[PDB]
């Protein structure tokens, strides 16, 4: 049936244009993969600090994979990221993966807001009586408010998952309109249970909440992605894990899977600046790729550039109908910084305080209202005779990363100096040391914008209200007379997620098989799913 | 007595304005090397007389004036009374919102025609039925925000506060959400009386403002409706670009100075157990003293600055994190000649453009063509590209600054390609008439960390009051655009000037309120 000419474009040598060809490739159909860049990987990007040891590196991108339970064999049980687990397994990679702390595997870690230290699940309401919470919320807490008004819409999609049904996302959809502000403040009611009034949250409240549940802003986007993302987070049994010497193994290893034998070469540093129909009034028309100067024809192109980047591109002769160009604009991307400082010693680990109190700290992550937000400590190699000097001081995302992302990347070196000096006050006051005991141990900084970088324009999707509603199916459907597919990690329910860049494959490469050559159905079943994302053992 | 003022944009000069007026010491604390802030012109070199642009501010709709510069009450009031004090009345040139000759033109989906032709812009292909069309956005969002906007137009006339206490009961709706959860269609109109769908809100979105605006606070929507004047106004421009502005202030109080050079890293009370403790303010490693200090640093500067020592309340300390700012992005290209004027599209037809403005939902999304010297025998030959909002700005601030030329050459290839399908010209048309490119994040730089406030839901009725009041035992004076209900004015930022003086005259020497109100106004926004 397929012509005998058939052979895949694939746009972007991330983990879904990647993912892509291990499909193709387990199913003998040919493909090719342009990569605007000189390296694989995408948004897996491990920075390694040339002047550290082998665990001086930290994942500028993706670092942590809440994977299902899994058994010696590397089997992994139904869950959202069991396509994730199956993938590491399928690549040999099962016995690589190491632990990943999402709480200190020690001592507590830290959590410095309005001016209080504590350290988590000590119980301190940081000052929130002077906010004006009254005492009941507080004593109800945020994280059980949040799952009250979370839950329900979660435990519809988990039974989606389960039972394979769509009730749980038709549901979540006659909701989509609301961000989570917006349903707090004029939907959700507290459940009897709180004894509360049974009245609206105000918006002190509301704000109380996204302090310390999220970041700044992120209550103003979707509150669609807020059910989705907690359900990704687990936040409503997962095994936290991380990989060996950093993300990039896994693009690394694929690459390398694909490139045994002879080798599907990947066209390097070559930018795609337009994709179209050869002659779009022709129905076998092929579709023509230039990227690099150079035009490539293809049967079939599977793109897995972020929406932003295909805005850059001309997609004349695509064909895309008035609903998927809307969505190219509309669909909202969120943006997101990391920080990270080689020092002299994992201090978190092995140091003290200014009083002699010491830290203890083993992996797992503090929390802060200062612009630093977020620090995470490493996981790789705590055990090693080697641990890691590496420090995510900072990891931030909505408002925060984009009042950040002004520090980063100036080519000034007054700013990288301003920029280390604020890091190093923030982590010396949520750590309560003083700033000299940071400054004295401190090597190396580095640190990335992902809402400042020409191959990403934003950190990942997150969607705002109405978008999952209105435009998301749009992209879902093929351009270019069925011949242009819309992949990566926007075209999933799991932004933000290794995950919802292998089902955007899955999806993608599904309308391929569906179009082209349906004989290879059973097989791409039986090895990558009957699904995208409906569970199965 | 000695005022600390931090920053030499315009709300910092406008205060020492004032200050100086009043006899009071002053120093301004400067940052970079530049007085203006915000209003910060580039000029293009090798260019002509008019080939600059405004990064920053570049148009100012003023009420009516008289030929002495005595303004009409209005939002700009305040602004237009600057320029008269300043001796500029007579420098402020015509603005053209829109063309002066043929229209702008719009292109969205694909469509393309000149503002004012009635297109639908394949609306029927989007599911926006005939109904909706034939009314128009415009009316639409109008007959939404017309309600809250005379209510505060009624404040600012009548000098009362109701109309804003109404505002404030909506805070909490974004527009969006105030689109899909409360608004009703007026029944003149003649639609269903239901709540619009999320993919009529959006069609609103593309063609009244930009990717994202929606989901800010309604309150913005509103606020800036009644700055833009869509709910009349004088548009004016300043000859020779904004920084004439800042410039003419900085002059007139050397002749009476300023630190510059000098990046504020710390801001407290000296010992914060003494009632009479003096400021302190710690910029480029030196230690200033001063009785009182009014900051016009952005909010997101300040989250930047060791504010140990001037003792924020809870509530302001959240404010300075969560009240939300917006960001923006320009890109000035100077051609070879103002083809807008005096060129032809690849059919023959002539563009016919002196100033005014065309819009597409392309990257670039707004086209700025300048007013500034078109009756001039050396007209501009610059061009402002593109000029875009919320999500737009985001996106393309990825291509600008990079310092590659990779990317410089992406950018300026997009930019032309945007161009030219809006203008219906070939690309080559435009790349041939190229000669220099200039862009600029205002989201990406450390002095600004954003555009401008641009609040989300709930942060004008929660948080924006907190820092109206003072910090530091009363001798901290929050200040800058951010402290107004003009963002993304310059107004905003003379407001927040006018109410940092008189909170600081009020405690240290209220024996001037009279002189006060009698040079500067009895209100900061109540009308005269
Ligand atoms: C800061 C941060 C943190 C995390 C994460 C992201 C970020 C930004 N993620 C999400 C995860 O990193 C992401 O969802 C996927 O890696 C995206 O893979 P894609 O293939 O969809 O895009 P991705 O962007 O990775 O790949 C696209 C490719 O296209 C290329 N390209 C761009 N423009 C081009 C052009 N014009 N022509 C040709 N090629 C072009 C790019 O260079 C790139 O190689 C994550 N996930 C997770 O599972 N766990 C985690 O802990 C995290 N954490
Ligand atoms: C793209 C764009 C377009 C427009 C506008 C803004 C923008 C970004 N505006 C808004 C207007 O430009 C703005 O509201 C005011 O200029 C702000 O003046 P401020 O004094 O409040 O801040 P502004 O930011 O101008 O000044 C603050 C000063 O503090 C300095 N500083 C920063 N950090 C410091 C530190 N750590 N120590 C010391 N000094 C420090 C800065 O360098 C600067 O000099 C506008 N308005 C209008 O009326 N008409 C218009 O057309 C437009 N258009
Ligand atoms: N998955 C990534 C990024 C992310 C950001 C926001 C929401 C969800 C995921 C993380 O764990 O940090
Ligand atoms: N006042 C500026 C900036 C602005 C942006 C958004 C809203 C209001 C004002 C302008 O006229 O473009």
């Amino acid at each position: 049936s397929p012509p005998g000419g058939e052979r895949v474009g694939i746009l972007g040598a991330g983990i879904g244009g990647l993912y892509s060809a291990l499909i193709l490739q387990s199913l003998d159909v040919p493909f090719e993969i342009i990569e605007a860049s000189n390296r694989v990987g995408g948004r897996l990007f491990t920075h390694k600090f040339p002047n550290g040891g082998k665990y001086d590196y930290y994942d500028v991108g993706a670092m942590r994979y809440p994977l299902p339970k899994s058994d010696d064999k590397g089997n992994y049980q139904p869950g959202v990221m069991q396509r994730v687990g199956q993938l590491f397994t399928y690549l040999g990679m099962h016995k690589q993966l190491i632990p990943y702390y999402f709480k200190s595997n020690k001592s507590p870690g830290f959590q410095y807001f309005n001016g209080v230290r504590a350290r988590i699940g000590e119980g301190s309401s940081f000052d929130a009586p002077a906010l004006g919470i009254n005492s009941s919320l507080i004593d109800i807490g945020v994280t059980k408010i949040v799952n009250d008004a979370v839950g329900p819409f979660a435990q519809a999609l988990f039974d989606d998952l389960q039972k394979h049904t769509t009730t749980g996302w038709d549901d979540m959809m006659k909701n989509d309109a609301y961000s989570t502000r917006s349903y707090f403040s004029f939907k959700y009611l507290p459940s009897p249970s709180f004894g509360l009034p049974s009245e609206h949250f105000s918006t002190r409240v509301i704000n109380w909440l996204e302090t310390f549940d999220k970041s700044t802003g992120w209550y103003d986007r979707g509150l669609t992605e807020t059910v989705l993302e907690a359900i990704a987070f687990g936040e409503v049994e997962v095994d936290w894990r991380c990989i060996d010497g950093g993300s990039h193994v896994l693009p690394d290893t694929i690459a390398a899977f694909l490139h045994k034998k002879g080798g599907n070469a990947f066209v390097m540093n070559a930018s795609v600046t337009a994709i179209g129909l050869e002659n779009p009034n022709k129905e076998d028309s092929p579709m023509v790729v230039v990227a690099g100067g150079q035009k490539r024809k293809y049967s079939h192109v599977i793109s897995t550039l972020p929406l932003p980047v295909l805005r850059t591109v001309d997609l004349k002769n695509s064909k895309l109908d008035i609903v998927q160009s809307n969505a190219l604009r509309k669909l909202q991307y969120g943006p997101s910084i990391k920080i990270g400082i080689l020092f002299k010693e994992p201090w978190w680990t092995t140091g003290q305080d200014k009083n002699g109190e010491k830290f203890d700290l083993v992996g797992g992550q503090s929390y802060t209202d200062l612009p630093i937000r977020t620090v995470v400590y490493p996981s790789y190699g705590v055990n090693t005779n080697a641990p890691s000097n590496t420090l995510i001081a900072s990891y931030c995302w909505t408002n925060d990363a984009e009042r950040m992302g002004s520090l980063i990347g100036t080519g000034a070196a007054t700013y990288e100096e301003q920029l280390e000096h604020l890091v190093l006050s923030n982590l010396a006051a949520v750590h309560n040391t003083d700033y000299q005991y940071l400054k004295d141990r401190l090597v190396d900084v580095h640190s990335w914008d992902w809402n400042h970088n020409p191959l990403t324009m934003g950190a990942f999707a997150f969607f705002g209200p109405g978008d999952f509603q209105d435009l998301y199916t749009s992209l879902n459907r093929p351009a270019a007379n069925g011949k242009l597919h819309f992949a990566g990690e926007a075209l999933s329910v799991r932004h933000a997620w290794v995950v919802g860049a292998l089902d955007s494959a899955w999806r993608a490469v599904y309308n391929y098989l569906y179009v082209t050559d349906p004989a290879k159905l059973p097989k791409f079943f039986e090895l990558w799913g009957k699904n995208a994302e409906w569970f199965e053992q």
